[PDB]
């Protein structure tokens, strides 16, 4: 028979179906896949078997020999889901099963193997690197503003204010600098002075600008071309990668 923990995840996902929740089933499945993956298993066995193994192991290209999953889950979300489920399934077996899973996630070797696994997999689970949809997003944003200025549209006023914020300005600058690819960098401008904002604030403003651009094209009271273009730049894989990487960088900031 397969590992008890895998059988446990099977039962739990089924019981959540019967309970009619299933909001946690996809995370439980990403957990199963990590538990099952050849890469994670080898890492765990190493962690458990050889205590002298010290420091970071994620710089070792274990993936050359061992397949891993495409989806990564953060340990805190995983803990979070297990706890939610613990409040959700009140039956004897489920309570016992969830206890088992919570114990496993608490285990120090499990936690290190998980961190190493995710640090390797984040490099191996990506599709093709994105390319910028334009080279001058800052110029495009200014052209959108000029188009909007005469309109007196209130959503237009909101949009030009958003496009004028330090962090949106920094996003567009970062976009154009990274697009140069021989400009060396670009991401650092998102961390300078007033440009620095919580990734959620950044995301909310980018999402809002996109919403306003859409509404403004729906109005039919100005030429749509540049609005559509800026919308697609903001939604582009390239711009999305810049924002994803920003969030990850922000998360590692150490304020002493």
């Amino acid at each position: 028979e397969k590992m008890q923990v895998l059988q446990v995840l099977d039962r739990l996902r089924g019981k959540l179906q019967e309970k009619g929740d299933t909001t946690q089933n996809e995370k439980l499945s990403a957990f199963y896949e990590t538990l099952k993956s050849p890469l994670f298993n080898q890492i765990l066995t190493l962690q458990q078997s050889i205590k002298q193994l010290k420091g970071q192991l994620s710089h070792i290209p274990l993936e050359v020999l061992f397949q891993g999953p495409v989806k990564i889950l953060e340990i805190e979300d995983l803990f979070s889901s297990l706890k939610h489920i613990q409040h959700t399934l009140v039956d004897s077996q489920s309570q016992e099963d969830i206890s088992l899973l919570l114990q496993l996630v608490q285990n120090k070797d499990f936690q290190n193997a998980f961190k190493i696994h995710n640090a390797i997999t984040v490099h191996m689970n990506k599709a093709s690197p994105p390319f910028p949809l334009i080279s001058n997003a800052q110029d495009l944003a200014q052209e959108v503003q000029t188009v909007l200025k005469p309109v007196h549209h209130k959503e237009g006023q909101e949009l030009t204010a958003l496009l004028n914020t330090p962090h949106i300005q920094a996003l567009l600058l970062a976009h154009d600098k990274v697009a140069e690819q021989e400009m060396g960098g670009g991401l650092e401008v998102l961390f300078q002075g007033p440009a620095l904002v919580e990734p959620l604030g950044l995301e909310r403003d980018v999402s809002r600008a996109v919403e306003l651009l859409e509404r403004l094209q729906r109005s039919g009271e100005l030429p749509p071309q540049k609005l559509q273009a800026l919308q697609r730049v903001l939604q582009s894989r390239f711009c999305s990668a810049i924002r994803e990487v920003y969030e990850q960088l922000y998360d590692t900031l150490d304020i002493t």
